[PDB]
């Protein structure tokens, strides 16, 4: 008996709760496609400087 | 974090501003063909001294 106790108190502190995780994965991979969109935008803003004539 | 505020900080003291400078070199472009011209036609104020008579 109380060996399956503990096995209770020691997985609710190094174990994963899958549906917390999988919504973290999924939050981030769309924070990474944001971030790369931007970022390729962000880089050509000094192209402005060669329409005011080189 | 600081490291990119410094950079904005160091910019706006060495760095032009191509709106600024643009406006500058058209400014001048005028002026020399403006001088050029003014040089040229005053050089030869002193012909008027060959009309009357040598």
């Amino acid at each position: 008996n109380t060996q399956a106790n503990v096995a209770d108190a020691k997985s609710r502190i190094v174990d994963v709760d899958f549906a917390k995780e999988t919504s973290a994965m999924t939050k981030y991979q769309v924070l990474q496609q944001t971030g790369s969109a931007m970022l390729a935008q962000a880089n050509q803003l000094p192209q402005v400087a060669l329409s005011l004539l080189g």
